[PDB]
Order: structure tokens, then C-alpha cells, then sequence
């Protein structure tokens, strides 16, 4: 299992939806793909 370790509360979560579980702001538990964003900013390029 894949370990973010720390992010400030400064960053927003992001509100995307995917296979129709929530369709607003990533909530605990909700499902996550491969490149789903997990955090409204701007992604690394090299990680994507």
C-alpha cells in the first residue's frame, strides 16, 4: 500500500468523481484509479 505522507491543509482536496461513487470532493473511502489527482494544484509531470 502507497504511503502520501504529509500534505499542508493549505491544499484543497480535489473534487473530481469517477464510477459513480460521490461526484464532489475526494471522500475517505471513495475509489481511485490509476491517474486520478488526489489534490486540487498542479501535478508533477514526471510523476504523471
Amino acid at each position: 500500500e502507497v504511503v502520501y505522507d504529509k500534505i499542508s491543509k493549505r491544499q484543497r482536496l480535489r473534487v473530481f468523481k469517477h464510477e459513480d461513487g460521490s461526484e464532489r470532493v475526494l471522500s475517505d473511502g471513495d475509489h481511485v484509479e490509476v491517474g486520478q489527482q488526489l489534490m486540487e494544484g498542479s501535478a508533477d509531470p514526471h510523476e504523471v
